[PDB]
């Protein structure tokens, strides 16, 4: 099984300036809950985007895609392709616009957090992948963060 998990603004924006344009602790919790104890796959840029104190992501087998051969990611496995990175029976892809798009054709689950912030898609934005008609979605209800950010959860699966 290969799962994708991400948090996006309604517009599909997941990242800008090498960072995420919001803070939603409830989403961190969700991300942590789902990926804990599993293999995670992330782009080199996601790795670099991780605050120092949560890299490698504790409690998960960290795998980082990079084309750079000298690239070292302390406490993670650096690999040069998705197919070397998808070796584990249940891998969560957590890891970058570029990487969701590579990983998409292999995935059978997605966990999406939608954050209710108006943020136009911009050139350079890391963006969420589009799920075509092969996918079946379950949409959760809007909630309010302790921080007043409205957000909701979607779960997607397919044959
Ligand atoms: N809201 C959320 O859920 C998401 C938030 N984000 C945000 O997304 C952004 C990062 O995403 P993005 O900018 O798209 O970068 P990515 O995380 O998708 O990683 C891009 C890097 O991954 C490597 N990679 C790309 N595809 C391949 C391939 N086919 N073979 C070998 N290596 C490959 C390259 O590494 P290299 O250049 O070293 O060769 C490339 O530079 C950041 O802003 C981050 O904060 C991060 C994850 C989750
Ligand atoms: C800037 O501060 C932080 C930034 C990040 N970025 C990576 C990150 C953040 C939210 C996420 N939310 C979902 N639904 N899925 C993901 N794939 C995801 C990822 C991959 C992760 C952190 O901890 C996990 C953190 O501090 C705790």
């Amino acid at each position: 099984m290969v799962g994708l998990i991400w948090a996006q603004a309604t517009s599909g924006v997941i990242g800008r300036g090498g960072d995420i344009p919001w803070r939603l602790p409830e989403d961190q919790a969700h991300f942590r809950e789902i990926t804990m104890g599993h293999t995670i796959v992330m782009g080199r840029r996601t790795w670099d985007s991780l605050p120092a104190k949560v890299r490698p992501l504790p409690g998960r087998r960290n795998v980082v895609l990079s084309r750079q051969a000298d690239f070292m990611a302390s406490g993670a496995e650096v690999v040069g392709s998705l197919e070397e990175a998808l070796t584990s029976p249940e891998t969560w892809v957590i890891g970058g616009g570029q990487v969701y798009a590579l990983a998409l054709p292999y995935a059978t689950r997605c966990e999406v957090t939608e954050v209710d912030i108006g943020l136009p898609r911009e050139a350079g934005d890391a963006l969420a992948p589009v799920l075509d008609e092969t996918w079946r979605g379950e949409t959760g209800e809007w909630r309010f963060s302790r921080s007043g950010l409205r957000y909701r959860l979607y779960s997607y699966h397919r044959s």
